[PDB]
């Protein structure tokens, strides 16, 4: 009964009522604006709160569930490229995984600039790109991990380990290893910053992780989850209470197929984790 179908549908049924009036109206003041005509939501009713933005001309956001802070947000255009090696060096990415499949970064049809497979000037700032190692995560879904170094004139050189899952229930032990990854990868470009007394530990907003896939609602959206149930200080933390900080600090597509909820649920209900708030 506490994972059955009747509180499975309760979830459902809190969730989809968030979804539908977190949806964004024409000019919306709770969402991020594009001003002069340059695109920037990349799907045209998938926008990003103007409260927790952590860019102006980026579809991006600061996100917090529980105690668990990391950055989401959606694969960025041709437009926002220099814009988001900026982010990614501000912050001190610890780690920036990207979950769009190598098939649909190739695929011209979708806009994706292989940003981080490739070397590159952009604008202000130049990029270089060196892969690593390959990690699997059984079921034959790969990890390709590379450390993209960025350059800017008169800016520090900061380089952030990327972590790329080339495709997409077994997901559920699938997500546990790619979140174990994503952490540990973490903690070890993050304990490199403290060991050389960087200013950005102190500041919560920065050594956030960066995940994305193409809506940055979707496959994130469900690695998110794993990162946080993952997470140690977050006991008790209700599944209602992940997906609705998620909608509430990026947008309600956040958990957007039902199957991605169905993850979150079962590892939730292998930690006993409750997933309604009482």
């Amino acid at each position: 009964s506490p994972y059955g179908p009747e509180a499975r549908a309760e979830l459902s049924s809190r969730l989809t009522t968030l979804r539908n009036t977190l949806a964004p109206a024409t000019n919306d003041p709770r969402y991020l604006q594009a001003c002069g005509g340059e695109k920037l939501n990349r799907f045209r009713d998938i926008q990003c709160r103007r409260q927790t933005a952590v860019r102006a001309d980026l579809n991006a956001n600061y996100i917090q569930v529980g105690n668990t802070r990391t950055i989401a947000c959606q694969y960025p255009l041709q437009s926002q490229l220099e814009s988001h090696f900026r982010m990614l060096a501000e912050n001190r990415t610890p780690v920036l995984a990207v979950l769009a499949s190598s098939s649909e970064i190739a695929n011209q049809r979708f806009g994706m600039p292989d940003y981080f497979r490739q070397s590159g000037t952009y604008g202000s700032i130049t990029v270089e790109s060196k892969m690593t190692q390959q990690v699997g995560l059984g079921d034959g879904i790969m990890a390709d991990m590379y450390t993209l170094t960025i350059r800017e004139a008169g800016q520090k050189t900061i380089s952030v380990p990327v972590v790329h899952v080339t495709t997409w229930v077994v997901s559920s032990e699938v997500t546990k290893a790619l979140a174990s990854l994503v952490d540990q990868t973490a903690e070890t470009k993050r304990n490199m910053y403290e060991s050389k007394g960087s200013s950005a530990v102190a500041d919560d907003s920065k050594l956030r992780p960066v995940i994305h896939c193409r809506a940055g609602v979707g496959r994130t959206a469900q690695l998110i989850g794993a990162m946080c149930m993952n997470d140690s200080r977050n006991s008790q933390l209700s599944v209602e209470d992940m997906v609705s900080q998620m909608r509430v600090q990026r947008n309600g597509i956040m958990v957007q197929k039902d199957e991605q909820l169905d993850v979150l649920i079962k590892l939730a209900e292998g930690q006993g984790r409750p997933l309604l708030n009482s």
